[PDB]
C-alpha cells in the first residue's frame, strides 16, 4: 500500500543535503539491539540519531552503543528510579554547543521524555510524548503536557530555528492512520490530542516536514501494533514526525519513512537538510 519515494538529497535551491537526522521509537533499547536495530543504523549512517522509549537508565546502557562510529556524542534521559519505562537518547557525530533535559516544568520533567541539543544554526528537540493511556485515563494530564510543551517550544523557536523529532503520540489527520473511524475514542486519535497537535503547529509555529512535501500521500505510517498482523496488513498510524521552523523549509531536502526497517513496532524516520 506504501512505497516511500527515493531520497531527494538536494534542497529546492539545489543545495546538497549536509545533515541527515534519524528518529526511531525503539520499544526498548535491548529488545531493539536483538532485533538488529543497530545494524540498520550503521547502513543508514545518520549525522544525528534520536531514540525514543529506550526503557534504559543511563547507568545500565548496552556497551554496543558508545562504540557506534560517527555517533560518539551521546546523551540520555530516563525516569530517575523508574526502570523499563519511557527514556530518550540523542546520539550525534558533532558535539552540540549545549544539551539540556526536559521542558522546564517540574510536573512534566520526571519521565525522561525530552532532550534539547543546541547546534550552531538550529536547536534539535527529541521527545517521547506521554500516551493518553488505556481508556483515555491520562488524557487530562496529556492536555496539560501539550500546553507546557507548546509554550516551551515557542520559547526555543524564538531564539533559534527549531527541529522537533520523535514520537508525538498523535495521528494528526484522517490520512495519518488506517482506521480513523474506529479510533476517535482511542489514545493517539482523540479530538483533544489532534487539536493539541494543530495548536503546536500554529503557535510555535512549526511545519510537518513529511506532510509539507507529500500532502495527499495516504498509507504512510510509522507505527503498527505488534498484535493482529497490523504491519503485514499496513494497519498503521503516523505517530513519528519531523516538525521544522518555517525558516528551515528552504533547507528541507526530504522527510523519509523507512517502512521496511525492522527492530521495533515503529519504523525509523529520516530527515535531510541542506544547512
Ligand atoms: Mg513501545
Amino acid at each position: 500500500l506504501y512505497e516511500d519515494p527515493p531520497d531527494q538529497k538536494t534542497s529546492p535551491s539545489g543545495k546538497p543535503a549536509t545533515l541527515k537526522i534519524c528518529s526511531w521509537n525503539v520499544d526498548g533499547l535491548r529488545a531493539w539491539i536483538k532485533k538488529k536495530g543497530l545494524d540498520w543504523v550503521k547502513e543508514e549512517a545518520p549525522d544525528i540519531l534520536c531514540l525514543q522509549e529506550t526503557k534504559c537508565s543511563e547507568n545500565k546502557l548496552p556497551a554496543e552503543l558508545q562504540e557506534l562510529p560517527g555517533l560518539s556524542h551521546q546523551y540520555w534521559s530516563a525516569p530517575s528510579d523508574k526502570e523499563g519505562y519511557s527514556g530518550v537518547g540523542l546520539l550525534s557525530r558533532q558535539c552540540p554547543l549545549k544539551v539540556s533535559y526536559g521542558i522546564g516544568d517540574e510536573e512534566h520533567d520526571q519521565e525522561g521524555r525530552v532532550i534539547v541539543a543546541e547546534f550552531d544554526s538550529f536547536v534539535l528537540v527529541t521527545a517521547y510524548v506521554p500516551n493518553a493511556g488505556r481508556g483515555l485515563v491520562r488524557l487530562e494530564y496529556r492536555q496539560r503536557w501539550d500546553e507546557a510543551f507548546r509554550k516551551f517550544l515557542k520559547g526555543l523557536a524564538s531564539r533559534k530555528p527549531l527541529v522537533l523529532c520523535g514520537d508525538l503520540n498523535v495521528a494528526h489527520e484522517e490520512i495519518d492512520l488506517r482506521n480513523p473511524k474506529g479510533n476517535k475514542k482511542n489514545a493517539g486519535f482523540t479530538p483533544q490530542e489532534r487539536q493539541g497537535f494543530g495548536e503546536l503547529l500554529q503557535a510555535v509555529p512549526l511545519a510537518d516536514s513529511f506532510r509539507h512535501l507529500y500532502p495527499n500521500t495516504p498509507y504512510a505510517y510509522t507505527f503498527w501494533t505488534y498484535m493482529m498482523n497490523a504491519r503485514s496488513k499496513n494497519v498503521g498510524w503516523r505517530l513519528d514526525y519531523f516538525l521544522l521552523s518555517h525558516s528551515l523549509l528552504p533547507a528541507l531536502c526530504d522527510s523519509k519513512i523507512r517502512s521496511k526497517a525492522l527492530g521495533s513496532d515503529h519504523c525509523p524516520i529520516t530527515l535531510y537538510l541542506a544547512l
